[PDB]
């Protein structure tokens, strides 16, 4: 599924991301835009052989099992395929663990480089939430 911007903001709020660990909804929407262009099915291979899955590009290195990332953990206890669903529950639940692990949203390189410090409220401007 490719979400619209306000549609994803709404879903994110429904699933409890709005101010999760102090990060406003706009942060999460901005991260999703630059990680996956709001496409739940996005996958991208990393140089180290791990793969990033879903709206928030969650990495098989640590967070999900894809059966092809040696020496890998599966800290969200889910098949990485679960992160590609039109239903965002799995991605949201796993992202709550990631953002809680000590470095906040800096875990998402595209958030650090493209969202951090910017007017992230713009991402939710006009949305009925
Ligand atoms: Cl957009
Ligand atoms: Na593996
Ligand atoms: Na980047
Ligand atoms: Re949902």
């Amino acid at each position: 599924k490719v979400f619209g911007r306000c549609e994803l903001a709404a879903a994110m709020k429904r699933h409890g991301l709005d101010n999760y660990r102090g990060y406003s909804l706009g942060n999460w929407v901005c991260a999703a835009k630059f990680e996956s262009n709001f496409n739940t099915q996005a996958t991208n291979r990393n140089t180290d052989g791990s793969t990033d899955y879903g709206i928030l590009q969650i990495n098989s290195r640590w967070w999900c099992n894809d059966g092809r990332t040696p020496g890998s953990r599966n800290l969200c206890n889910i098949p990485c395929s679960a992160l590609l669903s039109s239903d965002i529950t799995a991605s949201v639940n796993c992202a709550k663990k990631i953002v809680s692990d000590g470095n906040g949203m800096n875990a998402w390189v595209a958030w650090r480089n493209r969202c951090k410090g910017t007017d992230v409220q713009a991402w939710i401007r006009g949305c009925r939430l």
